[PDB]
């Protein structure tokens, strides 16, 4: 038992990253088979970030303007071309340590795990939610820019995300690994905003579930409610409305504990209303809302 | 910015985990050169396990009763040898993978990642600390014993755990590398309790230096406190007394943030008295003990 934050082992996606370096910017990029990815943003300069021409700018360059470098080895660009907001530089070595792979496009409560890397290096590995505004609250310095995000399923690693940009209020944004970001955000020198954020319902009674199977049942009570009502309160709190999809989800975990779904829908309601009184869950003295139900049955079955 | 709990890369560790099977038992193991580690409760059996002695019970193996699976590959076991509550099993292969490593046994108050797996396979990566009174607080089901805590400097790994048994409490017990237990428990089939346990001081204080360079400032005030009149109030809380080597420790991040180490221990004095009325500080609504100076200095330079 038990209940932590936990990301995906990073070893197979640590063996495809490397350093990319145009100009006096040296940012992280991803190698699989014999290309590798980054931000396009690599090829802005001091002089031209407001508003960059990215076409203009990538046709005044050439190969060798490209600099990448997989540990203690230079790898020749012969090839370079824009996928949307990625660079995508064709090198003259495959990656031999290129994992199955696919590129997914996650959906906002999802769950991933960021390596987080600088100078091609790997730095550090954690679990963050695409939330529903299109950002991740990560950890994130100057240089971690292609830094990447990642399910692992057996042995195939889903890139799902590729890093970009920290917002003014400390959030983070980037792209699928397509080069499509993730909500009404670009990849230039200005300050801007995310949509009002909200809470997700699913995750948080995911959560109550992994708390009562790890043995906290403080929250519990002999209510149900209904869904309409439940979705009553969930609107006044700023929580996203569960749907019967949510439910279906989150049916082996009301199984393995007994507990229906709208029984656990009262607690819930019942803790927006009153708080804790003194009291945690796993640990938190808050509702917790970045562990899918997918999540959950990971360590609690 | 941001500040995440946040593993180490665990490629370096996946490349050394292995499974072993003796009997009906089946749990992880580390392959280092040509050894094998793993806990030495894999010989035990239902018939002896509440009291087991082990030098009787490794005197009636022999190699081949010592089942050692690397990926898709049968290990030959060449030698068997008890190391305190640890096992070494000889093999006929040293493992390519090895990293740089040493075996180092860690202090309470420090932290170390997790590598949870099971029949060999990595699971997740985590962050935990070693509590006072010597237990972990991880994430561990059945067939997790042998999975392993480290750090990562440079190139080098230094393991500092091997993962053993779970208390009635629902935390976690086990060794260093050389087969000694963190704290006063022993690998028999009994319930055993953990001492009384305080929280980290100085690691409360690293998480609040955290929290004011990524912008949480609210919990601030212009009072400073003596050592001495802190550690009054610390005592009160069940907080362990804060030295000035913890001070010392301290000092980059004091001065970092402008804000003297008795300054903060006046916030963190009124935050005990006080609360937090109804705010959080990086996301949570308790104060967090299990960053260290270290680990704070990592993400938030
Ligand atoms: C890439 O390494 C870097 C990562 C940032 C640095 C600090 N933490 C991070 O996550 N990305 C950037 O610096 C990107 C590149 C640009 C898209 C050109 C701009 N940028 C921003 O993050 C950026 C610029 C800017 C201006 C005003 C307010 C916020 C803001 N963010
Ligand atoms: C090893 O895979 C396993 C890991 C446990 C299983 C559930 N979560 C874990 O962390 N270890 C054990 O099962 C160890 C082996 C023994 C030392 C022989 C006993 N054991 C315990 O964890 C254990 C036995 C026992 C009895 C009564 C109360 C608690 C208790 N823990
Ligand atoms: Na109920
Ligand atoms: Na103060």
């Amino acid at each position: 038992s038990g209940f932590r934050k936990m990301a995906f082992p990073s070893g197979k996606v640590e063996g495809c990253m490397v350093q990319v370096t145009c100009g006096t910017t040296t940012l992280n990029g991803l190698w699989l088979d014999d290309v590798v990815y980054c931000p396009r943003h690599v090829i802005c300069t001091s002089e031209d970030m407001l508003n960059p021409n990215y076409e203009d700018l990538l046709i005044r360059k050439s190969n060798h303007n490209f600099l990448v470098q997989a540990g203690n080895v230079q790898l020749r660009v012969i090839g370079h071309s824009m996928q949307n907001c990625v660079l995508k530089l064709k090198v003259d070595t495959a990656n031999p340590k290129t994992p199955k792979y696919k590129f997914v496009r996650i959906q906002p409560g999802q769950t991933f795990s960021v390596l987080a890397c600088y100078n091609g290096s790997p730095s550090g590995v954690y679990q963050c939610a695409m939330r529903p505004n299109f950002t991740i609250k990560g950890s994130f310095l100057n240089g971690s820019c292609g830094s990447v995000g990642f399910n692992i399923d057996y042995d195939c690693v889903s890139f799902c995300y590729m890093h970009h940009m920290e917002l003014p209020t400390g959030v983070h944004a980037g792209t699928d690994l397509e080069g499509n970001f993730y909500g009404p955000f670009v990849d230039r020198q200005t300050a801007q905003a995310a949509g009002t954020d909200t809470t997700i319902t699913v995750n948080v009674l995911a959560w109550l579930y992994a708390a009562v199977i790890n043995g906290d049942r403080w929250f519990l009570n002999r209510f149900t409610t209904t869904l309409n009502d439940f979705n009553l309160v969930a609107m006044k709190y700023n929580y996203e409305p569960l749907t019967q999809d949510h439910v279906d989800i989150l049916g082996p975990l009301s199984a393995q504990t007994g507990i229906a779904v709208l029984d656990m829908c009262a607690s819930l309601k019942e803790l927006l209303q009153n708080g804790m009184n003194g009291r945690t869950i796993l640990g938190s003295a808050l509702l917790e809302d970045e562990f899918t139900p997918f999540d959950v049955v990971r360590q609690c079955s």
